[PDB]
């Protein structure tokens, strides 16, 4: 299914790299100007304007002991403020050098299914000016009271993380065990001599090793076209897993490359005269989901997480047995 903003949209991680984008107009969040260091009391805007390579696009949320529930501008690490220095009714968004206070409080929450700019602890959402769903370029942001869905932004990231690790959370990680049973064709000798019978099985389709990584909107982070990372398919020993995916999905597909069993059987069976045999092959399957922690690092080596879901189908042993017919 194609990327749906409205229903797909991430709630952003704090510290990283992000482009605003007003989902309806398709216009994103600038400072009115356009620099890279826009002066005190600088309106925040929507304009179709977009360039990955521009600074001046980018924010950063930030959440910690020092700035709680805030929004920094990335290029100038000014932060967004209720102009005059508390949120009201049509209060205009700027930036500003200084820190955050309770009454400048600015996050992307979720409610009913989209994602939105709210002044935490109050029903003040971001909205643009005079409220059209299709705003003209340079109209100002504004905090007023009640949200509907043309208000809706989306968050895309923009910078590259790099996957440290992903962290099993082994109190919900379950394993379900299955037999995969293969025969091959039946081999009979219709001769009066034992006959030493070359009997082949190929297994490729049914051994199909897989891992996936699912989020319940989308993955929401930039790690570049694929990523390996130890993943406990079986028990604790970690295979190597390779993913490739985009920010946009919900499910990010992992390769296994080392097979652990064989998938193309080859045995040679002395039939007694008269007598039938097949080759039974019995290959053992652990079905395996688990919630997980991903740990990821910026460029600079901050550390930042992301819950996941780790679903894998992994074959990790396997018997070949002569049976008669
Ligand atoms: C070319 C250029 O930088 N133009 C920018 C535009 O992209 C947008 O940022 C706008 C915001 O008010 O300010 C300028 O017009
Ligand atoms: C010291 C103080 O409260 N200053 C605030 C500043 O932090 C910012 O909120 C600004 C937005 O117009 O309003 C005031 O100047
Ligand atoms: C009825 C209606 O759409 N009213 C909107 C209001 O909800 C809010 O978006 C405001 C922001 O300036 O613009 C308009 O007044
Ligand atoms: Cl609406």
């Amino acid at each position: 299914s194609t990327f749906e903003p409205a229903t797909d949209s991430p709630l952003p991680v704090p510290g990283v790299q992000y482009f605003l984008q007003h989902v309806q107009s398709g216009k994103y969040v600038h400072p009115h100007g356009g620099s890279d260091m826009p002066g005190n009391d600088t309106a925040l805007v929507l304009h179709h304007g977009f360039d990955e390579k521009r600074d001046a696009l980018r924010w950063v949320f930030v959440n910690d002991a020092e700035n709680k529930h805030q929004l920094k501008h990335y290029s100038s690490g000014k932060f967004v403020h209720p102009k005059g220095g508390k949120v009201g009714k049509e209060a205009t968004l700027v930036v500003h050098s200084s820190p955050g206070r309770p009454e400048t409080m600015i996050e992307m929450v979720q409610e009913d299914g989209r994602t939105y700019l709210r002044h935490t602890d109050s029903d003040y959402y971001v909205h643009p000016h005079g409220g059209s769903p299709n705003p003209g370029d340079n109209t100002r942001l504004v905090y007023y009271s009640g949200y509907r869905p043309s208000l809706a932004f989306l968050a895309i990231p923009a910078e590259t993380l790099f996957v440290d690790r992903i962290e099993i959370h082994q109190a919900q990680a379950l394993e379900s065990i299955n037999t995969i049973t293969s025969l091959s064709d039946e081999h009979r000798n219709d001769t009066d001599q034992p006959v030493q019978t070359s009997i082949s099985v190929a297994l490729e389709e049914s051994l199909q090793d897989s891992a996936q990584l699912s989020f319940e909107r989308c993955f929401g982070l930039k790690v570049g076209s694929e990523f390996e990372v130890g993943l406990p398919l079986v028990g604790k020993t970690k295979v190597s897993v390779q993913f490739s995916g985009s920010w946009k999905s919900s499910t990010i597909k992992g390769e296994v490359r080392t097979s652990a069993v064989k998938v193309q059987i080859n045995e040679h069976v002395t039939i007694p005269p008269g007598k039938c045999v097949q080759i039974r092959i019995d290959t053992r399957r652990c079905t395996k989901t688990a919630p997980a922690t991903m740990y990821l690092r910026t460029a600079s080596g901050i550390e930042v997480q992301r819950e996941t879901t780790v679903t894998s189908t992994y074959h990790y042993d396997q018997e070949v047995h002569v049976v008669p017919v």
